[PDB]
């Protein structure tokens, strides 16, 4: 069965995960093994237990015992500890008085 993941990505995340690099730009990942993989090259700043725990969750998710938005919400999480969270933003911004 041609699986929804990938075989260079052995687990796939759920995709609209967005990193905000200070001296980069929103780095959206598809894989988690892309986000681990980056985990080790260019985090800003590293931290602590938390910056271990990311890398742990994401060495589960090479496994299937972890999810997409389950893996997400605890990246975030380290991302918190790093300081590099993702500033939030919101979808057709701009609307009009006269709708309904």
């Amino acid at each position: 069965m041609e699986v929804q993941s990938m075989l260079l990505n052995d687990v796939k995340w759920e995709k609209p995960v967005t990193i905000s690099l200070q001296n980069g730009a929103p780095r959206i990942f598809n894989g988690v093994y892309e986000a681990f993989d980056f985990l080790q090259h260019e985090w800003p700043a590293r931290g602590d237990r938390a910056h271990e725990q990311a890398l742990r969750l994401c060495r589960a998710s090479l496994m299937g015992d972890v999810a997409g938005e389950i893996a997400r919400t605890a990246f975030v999480a380290a991302s918190r500890q790093a300081h590099c969270l993702m500033e939030d933003k919101a979808e057709a911004p701009n609307t009009i008085a006269s709708g309904s």
